[PDB]
């Protein structure tokens, strides 16, 4: 017997779990895998920490820096400096202190006109019902390509578009619903928020790495409150509580908060059935497909040849590349990302042939030193059978309108939270937290 | 130890265990409800037999045909005869002789080479492969909806078309890319064959119903290979052969064959877990939204007045309706469809308002007799757990080409089966047949 029961040990599901023991409330947090972070995972590599999920908190994400102040974790910034590497389908690789200057005149203004179209939408999008939009019927009917291909903008914008709409979604403009992305950048607080370094959601890193963060949160929930390598299968309800059934245990409690991936959520066995439109959403809420990987030099040589690390190739397989390197100045880390169909292709190859492919583009970019490669570390979240993707859920179109007001209202003694339930920084380790103070609100009220 | 466990008692499970049990091989049939026939459901009320679920064969669907002469059960013909009324908007009902003689020349005509264009897209789509058509890039990254309007056809045509959208696929023009549904029309030979009563899949019924048949088709086995009420939890696989996990215990297998919706198959415990490219399918194939409702009256009152029963309202919630009367002439039954938003819509609400809303459509088109009704019956397929959603799945835009190629590839000692593994009439009775028969060949040659 306990009072509430929270499934999945993520920073949403620690957050709620946190609030509710605060409140002198028993609670069991039921996690799957034998670990704390979910999305976050970081693992201990040549003397330093290696970040194979969420790893940046930047400005406007207020929770996660209160969270990371409060329990004793510094933050370091993203290097910033030296000429990132832009290679068109066409042409030489181009060096430049910023991206932005790779682009001609015409192109630059078409480029700042698309952004600033498109934020004009989302500010029009209520970040707690993208349906009441005033115009939701008309751009939940539209792809985020198909408006891209109505602004009239050259090739080589849509090119670099494309490769940032990659970056962030983890899934092709053709995939996302329109209201689906205006939503998104809406969370934000604009486009800026998502692209930017400097400025933006990739400014700073945490020292030591994220899942250090969520053991710390852990840590805080009383002893015997936290089970592990304990999968939830079914989650039966009657008018007297809710009974959580394990692989051979049964659990008991008042209520329950859900706080897994929307397709994991849908996987558990409800009794009784969750209603048509709620199971139908999940169903429309598949997660992105990326491969996060970590390239290990002796040293981070890019550096004194006036490089920042990053390259952008529109027409290749690697989307976008970062300087990993920590604070110590060694190793040598260049961080990147396989996007959409690029992860999907990648994901079926072997580690061996992935690190071929990031190898061969990188010596086209950066230079020949490139192949001096003192190990590779990579992780396909599509294959972690406890996430089935990352970042997190995109909606197709007619999604939003029609099964989307499903997203946050509970099923009798049942409430839900994770990233993909939050008003604000939707998608991000922020967004997860908030998601957890909800929950955690409305459970404890209704235990009253 | 048996040859094959087969996860299904639908069409598509019942005809693979069949031509196993034909082929002198040992099999299992594990089904989840107390009765055989998935998507296909019979009841009796007011003394005749009312299909809840698939009801309506047609001509070129002689896998369908080929069963119910062989089981020995008999057809009648959905009729035809009398005036159909056509309402648009505001406007008054209007009687004529056929739905296709209340437009403009210039507009039956304009549906026609619409109708004619998709069938020209269609042929060019291989059936067996649609990620392999010559624009398949270029069609998978676009929606049906922006087809009809790129098209450049007019508004009154377009709404015409968006109700034979809705008919056919249980899901709007917007939720569906133009590949896919370009696949669907090639699969069942054409846009007629789709639509149309005389001629095409709404030509013919079952004599009794179509359970029945499935009935007659499960007899075919031997007494114990069926299992009813044994929801399938876990499909384990290694180099010797299968263990399925149910709550009742294990059953181990040489090779399983799962033929159930493509949503359900992703919530079975696999282990290994399946591979990304077919789990990330999955969650990109959701099953359409539909409420299929009889309407009961003593007699069929509507022949005494020259109308065939059957209303087209573009702009109303409920789809195309239909003289569901039996042979014998009485009771009198009106069937029609909630379709795409109005089924998610109309499934939040009761028995009751749903009744409220399908018989002042036909007050207002049949007459004010209409509102005058013995029984109304209704299945939201949305709220049924073992199905999820009728008619079957839709792919949004970029599904086929970069996850479709995993749909049918047997993963080790794991075939795959279920009408969305067809490559004729994909959708309908006739292939969850032929997925059966090719599933059954497939496992038949891997045991050897
Ligand atoms: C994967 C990823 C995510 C990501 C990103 C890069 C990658 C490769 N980069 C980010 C970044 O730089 N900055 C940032 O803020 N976010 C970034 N993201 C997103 C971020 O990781 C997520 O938004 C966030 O971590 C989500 O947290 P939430 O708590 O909402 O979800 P979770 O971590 O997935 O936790 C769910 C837990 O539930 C367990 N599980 C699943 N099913 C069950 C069952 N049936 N029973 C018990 N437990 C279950 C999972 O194991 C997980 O622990
Ligand atoms: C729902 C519907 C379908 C339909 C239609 C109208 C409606 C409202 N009208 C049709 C028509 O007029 N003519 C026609 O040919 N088809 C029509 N359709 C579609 C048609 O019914 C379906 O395409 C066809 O029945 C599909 O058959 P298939 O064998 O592929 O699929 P199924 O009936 O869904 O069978 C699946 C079975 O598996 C069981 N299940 C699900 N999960 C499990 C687990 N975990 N373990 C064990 N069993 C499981 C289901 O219970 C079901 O019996
Ligand atoms: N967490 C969003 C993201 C990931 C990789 C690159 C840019 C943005
Ligand atoms: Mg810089
Ligand atoms: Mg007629």
């Amino acid at each position: 017997q306990v009072d509430v029961v929270v499934v999945g040990a993520g920073f949403a599901g620690l957050t709620a779990a946190r609030a509710v023991h605060e409140a002198g409330r028993s609670v069991l947090v039921l996690e799957a895998r034998d670990r704390v972070g979910g999305r976050t995972c970081t693992e201990e590599h040549h003397g330093t920490w290696i970040d194979l999920g969420g790893q940046w908190i930047g400005p406007g994400q207020d929770r996660v820096a209160a969270l990371a102040a409060e329990l004793g974790v510094e933050t370091y910034p993203q290097p910033t400096e030296g000429d990132d590497v832009v290679l068109f389908g066409d042409g030489e690789p181009q060096r430049a202190p910023d991206v932005a200057l790779a682009f001609s005149d015409e192109e630059l203004t078409a480029y700042l006109e698309l952004a600033g179209a498109l934020e004009a939408i989302a500010e029009k999008v209520p970040l707690d019902a993208p349906w009441l939009a005033p115009e939701a019927a008309a751009w939940d009917a539209t792809t985020l390509r198909e408006w891209v291909a109505g602004t009239g903008v050259p090739d080589r914008v849509a090119g670099l578009f494309e490769v940032a709409v990659q970056a962030v979604f983890a899934a092709t403009s053709a995939q996302l619903s329109l209201l689906h992305a205006a939503h998104y950048v809406h969370s934000a607080g604009g486009w800026s928020k998502l692209t930017d370094t400097e400025g933006g959601a990739q400014q700073d890193r945490l020292v030591g790495g994220v899942q250090p963060l969520a053991e710390r949160l852990a840590a805080r929930l009383p002893d015997g409150a936290l089970r592990l390598s304990t999968p939830v299968r079914g989650l039966a309800q009657d008018g007297d509580g809710v009974t959580v059934r394990t692989a051979g245990g049964e659990v008991r409690a008042r209520r329950a908060i859900v706080a897994v991936p929307p397709t994991l959520a849908g996987r558990i066995d409800h009794d009784p059935p969750l209603p048509p439109q709620r199971d139908q959403l999940l169903q429309h809420m598949p997660q992105g497909s990326v491969v996060k990987f970590h390239v290990i030099y002796d040293e981070p040589w890019w550096r004194a040849e006036g490089l920042s690390g990053t390259v952008l190739c529109p027409d290749e397989p690697i989307g976008v590349t970062f300087d990993g390197t920590p604070p110590a100045g060694t190793p040598g880390i260049v961080t990147g990302f396989f996007e959409g169909p690029a992860a999907v292709a990648a994901g079926a190859r072997t580690r061996e042939e992935r690190r071929d492919v990031v190898v061969d583009v990188l010596a086209r970019t950066l230079g020949e030193r490139a192949r001096d490669v003192r190990d590779y570390i990579d992780r396909d979240w599509s294959a972690e059978p406890w996430t089935r993707g990352c970042y997190g859920a995109h909606l197709p179109p007619g999604a939003w309108t029609v099964y989307g007001p499903a997203l946050r209202v509970p099923v009798g003694r049942v409430h839900w939270a994770g990233t993909e339930t939050a008003e604000r920084w939707t998608g991000y380790i922020d967004g997860a937290i908030e998601s957890g103070q909800r929950a955690a609100a409305e459970v404890l009220a209704a235990l009253g």
